[PDB]
């Protein structure tokens, strides 16, 4: 209910609810005054914020409060408070009594103001976030408790991912007072002519209530009048392309009205492109399209997993210099911020849902509980970016046991489901993890293109780079030949690399070991024609949880988390900037 | 002015501006309408999101453009624009009009939007930010132009201070609605009893226009009301104090009424806390007091120079964690948000304004134009940050050649208006650099605490322990000699220490050599009655321009500039926790 991105308009106030907290991690009653003997940031993570590990290991629930002063409300207005997200588990409390819940981390929920606070002075904001994760939540973790032998029980999550649980408030709170008769969600779809100079334009206004009227004016980028419609349908002349690095946006500003006034105005960006997968090949406004990118992280040093608008745009702005076009938004979904960047700067983004961790330790779709989880991670994830002209596929999951017997009647509906919701039907694909290697696999059939993380030469043959050519020339043909229509797009390579590490040796954790690796996978990716797209693991080094085979966190990044570059970053900029964006290798 | 925090209340609506901006290095006529060809985000440093040297080299007009729709605006109210800093300068316009000016990068200010665009749907804000600096700015710089001989000029800045000149808006941007006869400025001053027990306080409510009633209520940290006054003069029972790392805020709501209804209401919060300098000891709350704690920098990285909460807030909980209890904010007022974060937190705060750079590469003082700064500066910083409990001590230059002749005439009226403008007239101190010893300096005898950035052993002495320590003992005791009840605080020294560098041979820039260097300091340190305080160069490395005694940025940090630990900082939590807060060395 709302994933329309919170705007200030002629009918909606927004207020920006972010600052210092009062904060505890443990046990709170909301009706009892939270003390300020601690404080927390909104919005970051609150892990690396904390000095001492045991509160930086905090697993349950914990708790921001904050006295809000209550702005003016008309009675025709609603108030509600908008998360753009809360990790993982959310209950919101008003004056002590509970307003709404929210599963799930990563996507934005608002919760209503009781109308009998309206004219109150203050209202008290409790949140109880739960940073808990099991087989019921996506992502997946291992949860266990263990007695203390003092009394109480301590919550423990091994994490069934490859990066650490950053926890807290990562996104935007707002304040939000709008009509009571509003604009719920806009959907906009169009047909883009035989010539691509013209566009048949469809947008699906939902309201709650009824209107007499509802007026869409359409602007371009010189904030131009170019069209106006009453019917949901438009048509557009002299159209302008949203290009890979080239981007157009045009607004739609829809009016609904009753008895001949304004009721509610709100202002939605789109663009105009075309999206087909057929015959090995991605197409991009009918041009085919090689994907040069990253699997990237909302991670930085300090603010964790907490959204950072600076970090987005640097890190575009590396991705544009290098010559680069697309990422992932691995393994969940990142800030509406950074697909609306996205959006501004022509990046092709993969959207995926926080569907990671769905593999056993082998029994995994008989202990996977996450069925009801990852069907509204869906939802909610197309109704939040369906009409960002970035987003380019959406992802069912991140390396799941897709080689196990009940992988296939999992995954069905939920690719199904993503067809169904999303207006533009983009292709859906799954990442594909080593173990289910061409013949075990039973789901890439699912799937309009084929994704795989494959680390030939640092996971398997570590540092043996001569069988590890071998190996993955072997199976990439493999994969061609089980799906000869289908796209190949590698998702993650990489290894691991520590600044400062050097060898004349070809030597693992090296500086120049991270070059040869690179050189000798690109060497094999250009031999084989369906393969449409590299995007290595990853842009930058990450945090991670604490395992023998991570050096302090994960290392495979191009850039370091300060976001420095290595060695082979100079090596990517030359290969991406003679490979085209638009480049067809069926010649 | 705009020396209030912006609030969110019933009579004033405040949202923020911040987000993406159409940006551009360069001219601009502000009648035109700026492409999205380069975007940039407020707040941040755009330096380091610029990928290329030259483009992060820029000196000269920047842009930040973006059009904004107008919210309600009523009659009795008035639209302002409330930056909380532009570095450095800044002409701010709306639909291409010059609408505001103001000179100095880290101080607030607010701009009028034109009253005849309230009822128009959309204004258009373009920001003309500078980052040119030199003698007539604080900081000062060193500028100069060089034609290319393409026909165009190409300007440059010689920074006279050992920081990067990072440029942007580096705090929010607020859109304030308020009523136009609103509250502009709220002083709150109080006198302790003699017991500690009781507290007589002072209100001085400044409005713009005439107002029937000021009614103030006064709560406490649990939200209840412990005193009311139409007269702005409260007596207060039971008082709770303001502590060191104990802080206790209560909170003024002020309320203006005109014909018996609700003018404009905001909320200010305050410490009660006694300050007084005397016999070589400087005591709050009439206890002697040692400071422990850091100089910082505005500084991470990716954003630069711009506010960051989370970094505030991990910060401190690394200050507090240590053993810690204070920090400067060298050298330039940090950000609100800072302020606030301090006086909840109970850290005291050395308030110091940008004059850094007042030093010729003598004759200093027949060059520096930069009286009228300083005198802005100081109204700005005391107006703005008067009522935090946790600011202690104000400073009117850092290292500023105080040697030379000319420096007493400049600085004694910069010194007397600290003391006039500060309600609490609190001490006043001059940074002292290492050239102007005892018998040079002309200007430490209008100070009321003796500050001094020494290092023996670094700079002087360098890689000389045994002959530094003789240095700084000779130098130390000069100084209480000529000042035999001034207070003695060392608000810089330090060593360049880069992670990873080790010796058993006391090598400068290993992280020994950090511990060496810094336990020979102490040693000498608690041999003066005097000093009353340490603070070290500097809490966390930092970014600086290109020179050869930097190697990539200044490394004198504690900490790494991603806040990750050095050896040295667990032999300081080891002191730092054996010195309590309230230490006497007079004993
Ligand atoms: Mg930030
Ligand atoms: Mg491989
Ligand atoms: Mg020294
Ligand atoms: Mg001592």
């Amino acid at each position: 209910n709302a994933m329309l991105y919170p705007l200030l308009t002629k009918t909606r106030n927004t207020y920006d609810l972010g600052g210092i907290w009062n904060f505890k991690l443990g046990e709170h009653n909301p009706n009892e005054l939270l003390p300020s003997d601690e404080v927390m940031v909104i919005p970051t993570s609150f892990n690396d914020l904390m000095v001492s590990k045991e509160k930086r290991d905090y697993i349950g629930d914990f708790w921001y409060e904050k006295v809000i002063e209550v702005p003016k409300v008309s009675e025709d207005e609603e108030m509600v408070l908008r998360f753009g997200s809360v990790t993982h588990q959310a209950k919101i409390y008003v004056d002590g009594v509970l307003v709404g819940e929210h599963k799930g981390g990563f996507t934005p929920f608002e919760v209503l103001v009781p109308e009998c606070k309206y004219n109150n002075e203050k209202i008290k904001v409790s949140i109880c976030a739960n940073n808990v994760l099991d087989y019921t939540t996506l992502p997946v973790g291992n949860y266990s408790e263990i007695i203390q032998e003092d009394g109480s029980i301590k919550k423990k999550v091994r994490e069934n991912f490859d990066f650490f649980n950053y926890a807290g408030v990562h996104r935007p709170l707002k304040l939000m007072i709008r009509p009571k008769n509003h604009i719920f969600d806009i959907t906009i779809t169009s047909r883009l002519s035989d010539d691509l100079q013209s566009a048949d334009l469809h947008f699906l206004v939902e309201t709650n209530q009824k209107v007499d009227e509802v007026r869409i004016s359409v602007f371009d980028e010189d904030n131009k009048l170019v069209g106006e419609t009453k019917d949901s349908r438009l048509f557009l002349s002299d159209v302008h392309l949203w290009e890979v690095l080239n981007a157009y946006l045009y607004t739609a500003r829809v009016e609904i009205f009753v008895d001949n006034q304004l009721q509610d105005v709100y202002e939605e960006n789109f663009g105009l492109r075309e999206i087909e997968v057929t015959n090995g090949q991605f197409l991009l406004n009918r041009k085919p399209i090689y994907f040069k990118g990253f699997g990237k992280h909302e991670d930085t040093f300090i603010n964790g997993r907490g959204l950072n608008e600076a970090a987005n745009l640097m890190d575009l702005n590396l991705l544009k210099d290098m010559g680069a076009n697309s990422f992932r938004t691995s393994h969940y979904p990142y800030s509406e911020e950074m697909m609306r960047l996205a959006d501004r700067m022509g990046v092709l983004v993969i959207d995926e849902v926080p569907a990671v961790g769905l593999f056993q330790n082998n029994g995994t779709w008989n202990l996977m509980q996450t069925k009801a989880a990852h069907e509204q991670a869906i939802q909610e994830l197309v109704k939040r970016d369906k009409n960002h002209p970035s987003v380019v596929m959406w992802v069912v999951a991140n390396e799941p046991a897709s080689h196990e017997a009940g992988a296939h009647d999992y995954f069905e509906p939920l690719v199904k489901l993503y067809k169904d919701l999303d207006p533009q039907k983009r292709p859906v694909t799954l990442v594909n993890i080593l173990m289910a290697t061409p013949d075990r696999d039973q789901v890439m059939d699912l799937v309009d293109v084929v994704c795989l993380n494959r680390y030939y030469g640092w996971y398997v043959d570590h540092g043996d780079l001569t069988n590890a050519e071998v190996g993955i020339r072997k199976e990439l043909l493999e994969w061609q030949d089980k799906f000869p229509d289908k796209p190949i797009i590698i998702t993650e390579y990489g290894a691991d690399t520590l600044p400062g590490l050097h060898s004349t040796w070809n030597i693992p954790y090296t500086e120049e070991f991270q070059c040869d690796f690179y050189e000798m996978s690109h060497r094999v990716f250009d031999g084989i024609p369906n393969l449409v797209g590299e995007q290595v693991w990853n842009f930058a080094d990450f945090e991670t949880n604490l395992m023998i085979l991570r050096v302090q966190g994960n290392h495979k990044g191009l850039f370091s988390r300060n976001r420095q570059p290595k060695q082979v970053v100079k090596e990517f900029k030359k290969r991406w900037m003679t490979i085209p964006h638009y480049h067809n290798k069926k010649n």
